[PDB]
């Protein structure tokens, strides 16, 4: 098990991670977008300042590290991550992998080539910065496309060679997690190296627990996502859902109750800029959840405690689980 | 418009000289080159390859090239500026959107896209101050809803700035007709537009009817041929099975029908190409070792041999590009 986690400011020891949000973003965009059209966000400086305010408030609430799951295709700008991390004094773990908007240069690649690209970002550094990714993000939106199966396979190969974990975006509704697990296992990846994300997007407790029993980490990262009260905004309802934050949060207690407290990872899946959706989605979202990344520690944790979840289980979920997941871990020979 | 914007700054119209109007330093994807430069060996190797090729094209008489790589073709203006300076060849950069826009672009309105194109033309690309001198758009058969928005924004940006629009077409499907209709619906003058990849079709009637309306016809795929590589499906699909002589003859055909002033010729070459199968670059380089120098070293002489006069060849390679590139607003 690795003693250090790579962050945008360099390696940190496992104990330095502390309370960690495992699925967040500084900015949800597209490759090259922030640099070619920063004005879409007011300005690069305005976006950085917003991110610094948010990260400082989240830090005030106890968050010590966030995992920015923005891949190349989410328009991840590591320089921006490094700048905000330093200004707000919050650890930020960067990601490699590919989401669902890969451009042609990526979509035409073989599993072997993609493996090399993920390894480059983890081992040598993203772009020419030397900033090394500490996680691999992948995704499916229903049955995987042929390209998506290749990405999952490359992600598994990169994880097996480096020990860095894999985290995913799923259509929880469709039970994407099972197909994802299938692919990963076909590559020999240990389930403990994988977090099946957006799992609170569904009430299927059956699905969730079956994956947990196999060793997978379950990502309940859309807790504050809700279009309740905005049933009239189609784009918003489509993205956020009509289930309440309490409904989603209750899934955490359910999994704990079923005996899988060690496999749960909680997050907000928040961001400070969002260009890969309708214009104005950021504003809508910020009105929905003004606490932003602080929602987890300020609302969710107290809610669960009020529901009977003990202190130690809450601490285990927010500190222990993320540390074990993030610690680079190679499969035993 | 007395000046054309290049990656090294503005040049007078006369300084453009012999110009290739549809080329690329590298055919890629947004952020690709910076994130995975080893795909091309290294950024340095790519730059060096580009400088060698531009120097050879320059030796053959090329003074300027128009790199029609848009944001989504992975245009890296810093690379363009570096190679332009090292080889001493003017390079005109482009704005616009090709056929691989990411979500952040695909979800935008015509109004939003218009401001993005204007940003690139008027103020500068990224934080470099390098201003685009052309707008590139594309369709591959009937336009998608998004492509119609892109074409409309391109026309709006062209009307406000005077910079021309150039396109990628599925020529055999007559895309230029729909493109022209959309452009015309926005009030853009056909003389501000080049319907590209026109040599991909043998339908002279389609080409002369567009010429007749005032559009520029881009015969920019001259050296593209898979003749001899039938066995290579990817190469075949990309380059076609028509010879370079057959395509070059369309230049003569258009001249013979009276449209010499509406012809733009190029090679549609590149030094790196990641937006297709791996190894396509090597295959292409074997097919056409002359690369960008193909037009001046083989096509011009071929046309001359076929009877095209000196003056017409000079007009097509110098005059036409100058007229097209000179920013021109619609009269009031
Ligand atoms: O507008 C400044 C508000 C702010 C102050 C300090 C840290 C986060 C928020
Ligand atoms: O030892 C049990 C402490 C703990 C509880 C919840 C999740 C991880 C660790
Ligand atoms: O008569 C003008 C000379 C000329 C020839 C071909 C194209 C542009 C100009
Ligand atoms: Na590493
Ligand atoms: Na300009």
């Amino acid at each position: 098990t690795g003693d250090r986690i790579n962050t945008v400011r360099g390696p940190i020891t496992i104990s330095e991670a502390g309370f960690t949000l495992t699925h967040e973003h500084i900015c949800g965009s597209s490759a090259g977008f922030l640099r070619a059209w920063p004005e879409f966000f007011g300005s690069r400086k305005a976006l950085a300042e917003k991110a610094v305010r948010g990260l400082r408030r989240a830090r005030a609430a106890g968050v010590r590290t966030i995992v920015d799951v923005s891949t190349f295709d989410i328009g991840r700008d590591v320089s921006l991550l490094a700048e905000v991390s330093r200004a707000a004094d919050v650890h930020i773990v960067a990601a490699t992998g590919l989401w669902f908007d890969p451009p042609l240069s990526m979509r035409l690649r073989s599993v072997e080539e993609l493996t090399q690209f993920f390894l480059r970002e983890i081992q040598y550094g993203i772009e020419d910065t030397g900033i090394r990714a500490g996680i691999i993000k992948v995704a499916t939106t229903g049955k995987a496309t042929p390209f998506q199966e290749l990405v999952l396979k490359a992600a598994a190969r990169a994880s097996l060679a480096t020990g860095v974990p894999v985290t995913t975006h799923t259509a929880a509704s469709q039970r994407d997690g099972e197909q994802q697990a299938a692919i990963f296992e076909s590559e020999g990846l240990s389930p403990s190296r994988v977090c099946i994300g957006h799992s609170d997007d569904t009430d299927d407790l059956s699905y969730l627990t079956a994956l947990a029993a196999r060793g997978y980490l379950i990502g309940l990262d859309h807790i504050p996502h809700s279009a309740i009260g905005l049933e009239d905004n189609a784009s918003a309802s489509a993205l956020l859902g009509i289930r309440s934050w309490q409904t989603r949060a209750l899934l955490i207690k359910a999994l704990i109750d079923q005996g899988y407290m060690k496999q749960i990872l909680v997050s907000n899946d928040w961001l400070f800029g969002f260009s890969s959706y309708v214009t104005n989605i950021m504003d809508v979202m910020d009105r929905v959840n003004p606490d932003g990344m602080a929602f987890i520690p300020l609302r969710v944790i107290p809610f669960l405690r009020e529901k009977g979840v003990p202190q130690e289980t809450l601490a285990g979920i927010t500190v222990t689980n993320p540390a074990r997941f993030l610690s680079p871990t190679l499969r035993a020979s």
